[PDB]
């Protein structure tokens, strides 16, 4: 009794641009979204440089009271979740109002407002906590502010599987609809984590680049001199529809989600297995899932971090995965050019994979100068490649051993 | 092809009690687990009393090593992940990792963490931010952790939908069996959040009673004289298992899992619709999905908090959904006893209500000296009341306006 899924609208901000077109021209045109950040004093963090969202303004989205009551990783998510219901053309309905729900997930959550609001206790005391403190730093006040502001009755949660977050929010949503829980659902992620705590904390685990001299050349996923991921903000929202629910209505269809796949890794909190096991048993998963053979395979969004062992994990998965095929198909890291939105990474790169389809065109891996051992793929290396998709995959993997891969079919 | 779902295994660590058995006998003789608060200076706070764990041996389940790099939340949802698979009796083999998941969530996890990490980021430096900061402190590390520890490649995720993440994590992980994506999930939630910015930012939003002189008597749920909800900590965790799984291993079976609602209200951020609309779908959603008659439901535990709005919202979806049957079916709070436990409080009444079909008795609403106007069900008023029990209903609501319903059935 399995419905199809298909994507009628999405919603994105991100450090290449505060839409998805803008973000999208970013991506094929290779720019970076990496620059020294300029909202705090970093003087003491070995990491100064990360992708914030340039020029956000929330009153396009929110009134001034609205959003003072919200962390920026909640505002963040409500902007793409509003772009993608309008790009949708959705209506809700009180005939419909009980079928639209929404699964927005973050992976760190309200780190930043619980940093401001523990200046002020540690500076004043407790009377000086703001009262929406709690509402206002939640994962799932993304989910529950966009349904009091909609209307939206169905299935209301948040996922938060750290830098899985986007890609788990997405498949479980498709599940929501195909197995008849919903026929619309709003899926993606939003983070916000450039704070004291994110930099220093992420820092602290010895996971970011510190190539503070050069920020747009230090996301190089698979290049011989990656030191570590860089950590950047932004949100992606989808609009999930069942096909003859989007048909009925006349809505634009972008592409067929047909595949989810997630397995745990069970190896390390923080490190994945060097021979791509986790990766592998996931991406196999999610093609069994779609009922597509591995060869069926043009296009893979890498998680692709610009982690020593995460890069080459990922390299070793898809020759498991897809053998002599894995030279057929174009694998790139879009975080060579947006660095890692973490929770919103594989949101994001959905929106990536769903626009490779629409367009017939594999993103770039910049900075990709000195491709390491092993890593003889097609990764596409500083331009955009024009080829043929007609399926694409996105692969996201996380803290704990957590995966997470999307399998999505042009469709026409 | 939707397969059934028992409970195999249960596992919990709350103000009554570090197990199962000596948290039911605590709920059974109606005892209280609220005190003032001993692990912290809490003179400027209004409210300084709560449910604490008490006696809680991280050393009876990890090393000193591991358990010093984890936050409480993890600390207790480990505990109780441990104890309901010890519970279950299941062998963990080779034949079957990769159809064992685990999906422990949490409504803020790691606010311990956060805290005392902020602590050393303003007064020393960025230096000072544990290199644990990050796995040992964010929402999905207690799914990640369990995982490693037993070697479990199943789906591997969290849910945070705030006060509603027990009930969701719970039912969610039983549809991932019920479709085929797992044959036994590992499901529940943890909270620890009695420091500073919990205590605080639950008193900023003024939904903390503050009755210091009677801690006690501070959490009575449908009481005229309820003032807020009472902060507790502690996890609730099951083992759900596939039916023909559990029979063909001959396992122990507590109860069915027959239904699980969701809904969002899309009402408002903090506060319920007086009608109780959301939980009145959600609780019809999941009867439906159970296809239960209505006046099969025998017991009812409620979420009961003891905030002024939300009590009475609660009679009123009971009222609308049950009609002349809401005065049939036994209603109770055990958060009179327990305190609320966030996005735990689900996972232990789930717990309480598998028990209460197990033993035939419905658990006491403590301190319901004086039922307020339209309270006039049988809410198990200071005592626990034998009686029969074929169908359990436990309900969760949540910030963000999010409801979840858990609907249980004795097994034959
Ligand atoms: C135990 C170790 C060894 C160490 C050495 C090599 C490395 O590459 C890093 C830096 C990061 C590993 C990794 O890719 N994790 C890792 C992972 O498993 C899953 C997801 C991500 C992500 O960024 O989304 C990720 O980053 C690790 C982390 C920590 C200290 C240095
Ligand atoms: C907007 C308002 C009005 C106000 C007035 C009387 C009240 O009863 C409270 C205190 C609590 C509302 C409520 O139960 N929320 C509420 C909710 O919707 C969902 C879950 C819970 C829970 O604890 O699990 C909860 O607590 C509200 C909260 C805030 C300030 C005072």
């Amino acid at each position: 009794s399995r419905r199809r899924v298909v994507i009628t609208g999405m919603g994105m901000l991100s450090p290449l641009g505060l839409d998805v077109p803008s973000s999208w021209e970013g991506i094929l045109a290779g720019r970076s979204g990496i620059a020294p950040i300029e909202h705090m004093d970093l003087s003491a963090y070995s990491t100064r440089f990360g992708g914030s969202v340039k020029g956000f303004n929330v009153e396009e989205y929110l009134s001034a009271k609205e959003a003072r009551k919200l962390d920026l990783f909640i505002q963040y998510g409500l902007a793409a979740s509003f772009q993608a219901v309008r790009d949708s053309g959705l209506e809700v309905t009180d005939a419909n109002r009980e079928r639209i729900g929404v699964s927005m997930g973050s992976g760190i959550g309200g780190l930043t407002n619980i940093e401001n609001n523990c200046r002020s206790l540690f500076e004043q005391g407790p009377r000086r906590i703001s009262p929406f403190f709690v509402p206002g730093s939640i994962i799932n006040m993304v989910s529950g502010f966009l349904s009091i502001h909609l209307g939206l009755q169905g299935p209301n949660y948040a996922l938060t599987t750290a830098q899985t977050t986007g890609t788990h929010s997405i498949g479980m949503a498709a599940r929501n609809i195909a197995y008849g829980e919903a026929d619309v659902m709003v899926a993606g992620g939003s983070e916000m984590a450039a704070c004291g705590l994110g930099l220093g904390g992420f820092g602290a685990a010895r996971a970011l680049s510190t190539r503070n001299d050069e920020p747009t050349r230090a996301s190089r996923p698979w290049d011989r001199d990656r030191d570590g991921f860089v950590l950047s903000d932004g949100s992606g929202a989808l609009v999930l529809e069942e096909l003859e629910h989007a048909r009925a209505r006349g809505a634009r269809i972008y592409a067929e989600l047909v595949g989810f796949g997630m397995s745990g890794d069970a190896f390390h909190m923080t490190a994945p297995p060097e021979d791509g096991a986790g990766a592998a048993r996931c991406m196999k998963n999610a093609l069994r899932d779609a009922g597509l053979d591995p060869r069926q395979v043009d296009y893979i969004n890498a998680h692709g971090t610009s982690t020593p062992a995460g890069d080459i994990a990922e390299i070793a998965a898809v020759k498991s995965v897809f053998g002599e095929h894995a030279h057929a198909l174009s694998m790139s890291s879009t975080k060579s050019m947006t660095g890692h939105l973490l929770g919103a990474a594989g949101a994001v790169e959905a929106i990536f994979s769903v626009l490779a389809l629409r367009d017939q065109v594999a993103p770039p891996t910049i900075n990709l100068d000195n491709p390491d051992e092993g890593c003889d793929l097609d990764l596409v290396a500083h331009e955009a490649k024009p080829r043929k998709i007609d399926v694409a995959l996105s692969n996201s993997f996380g803290f704990g051993g957590t995966n997470g891969t999307l399998v999505f079919r042009r469709f026409a």
